[PDB]
This record gives C-alpha cells, sequence and structure tokens, in this order.
C-alpha cells in the first residue's frame, strides 16, 4: 500500500528533491551495486560515509545515516547500515532484514521530529524529501526482495517509497 513501482534507474536525475536509501556495510566499503555507483557520482558523500565508519564500526547496525549527495542539493543519501561486511562476507539475511527495518524506524523517527552532516547541506523540510531506494539488499546481500518488501509495507501509514525496478 505505501510502495510505489518504478522501473528504471534510480540515478537518472530528477528535479524533485529525494532521499536515496540504500543498505551499507560498516566496513566503510562502497565497493560494489548501487553503493559503487554512488561512490562514483557523490566522492564526498562516500568521505562522510567512510569516517562514520570508522568513528563507529558495527555498532552502526540498525541505525541510518543521512548524508548530502553534495553535488545536488535535490538529493540526500539515506545509508541503512545493515552488515558488518559486504560482498561475499555480509551477515545472515534475517540479520540484515531486521536491521533494516530498525534503520527504516529512525528515519522515521527522524521525520517526524542521524542528520549531524545534514547542516548547512539540506535545501528543504525534511518532509518534502520522497523516500525512493533500489531494491535493497536483493543484489550483494542476496537476501529475497519481498522479504524487504514486508519490511517496507511495516511503515504503512508513516513514510511512502518508490521502489526503483532494474
Ligand atoms: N542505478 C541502479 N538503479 C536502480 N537499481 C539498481 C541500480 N544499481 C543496482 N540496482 C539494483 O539494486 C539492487 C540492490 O543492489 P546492491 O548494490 O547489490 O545492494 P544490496 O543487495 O542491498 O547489498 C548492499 C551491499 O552491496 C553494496 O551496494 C553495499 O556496499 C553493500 O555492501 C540490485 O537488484 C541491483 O541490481
Amino acid at each position: 500500500s505505501n510502495i510505489t513501482y518504478v522501473k528504471g534507474n534510480i540515478l537518472k536525475p530528477k528535479s524533485y528533491a529525494r532521499i536515496l536509501i540504500h543498505s551499507c556495510n560498516c566496513n566503510g566499503s562502497w565497493g560494489g551495486g548501487i553503493a559503487y555507483q554512488l561512490a562514483l557520482r557523490y566522492p564526498k558523500a562516500e568521505k562522510d560515509y567512510v569516517e562514520v565508519c570508522e568513528k563507529y564500526g558495527s555498532n552502526l547496525l540498525g541505525k541510518c545515516i543521512l548524508l548530502p549527495s553534495y553535488e545536488n542539493s535535490d538529493l540526500l543519501i539515506c545509508c541503512l547500515f545493515t552488515s558488518s561486511f559486504g560482498g561475499s562476507s555480509h551477515g545472515e539475511k534475517q540479520s540484515i532484514l531486521n536491521y533494516t527495518k530498525l534503520a527504516l524506524d529512525k528515519l522515521k523517527t527522524f521525520r517526524e521530529a542521524i542528520g549531524d552532516y545534514l547542516n548547512g547541506h539540506i535545501k528543504y523540510p525534511i518532509g518534502e524529501y520522497k523516500l525512493e531506494m533500489p531494491q535493497i539488499n536483493s543484489g550483494i546481500f542476496g537476501v529475497p526482495w519481498k522479504e524487504t518488501e514486508r519490511v517496507l509495507e511495516e511503515f504503512s501509514g508513516d513514510m511512502s517509497f518508490t521502489v526503483y525496478q532494474l
């Protein structure tokens, strides 16, 4: 009910403000998949992500951080920390699903009021940003999308998501 599916590339530019949500490891590696593409296009955001990983490490599991893209004042990046390591070393799919839930709940709480890096680089009220994501967890982390979907649909009534399908 709160999910809208779009087929297309989430990184094609849009004219409206949005938060790009994606699933992250705590090892400072935007190393593959969508994270690699964000690293190529938003290197200052990658720097912030790496600094947060250096400061907190796997203590970040279940949290999210909102980062400026810096290249586009219409785009913020929301990192959901759902696994200690990336690539083949990722956590158990049950763990990733539960940290996704916990991280999205912190984002929900923030919008209703994570934002330390936004100070000075957020253009609009946080509620004005659309929440968009690829099919997170379903690639390098291997979690069947339908399981993450149930996590997304639990936030029905508080948050609406646009999910890009390639
Ligand atoms: N521009 C893109 N646009 C839309 N969808 C995309 C795009 N790039 C990838 N996708 C799709 O997004 C889904 C998830 O992408 P992954 O990168 O594999 O993310 P995830 O499964 O959640 O694993 C996260 C892990 O990999 C890295 O992204 C990250 O560093 C983390 O360690 C896959 O179906 C993938 O094909």
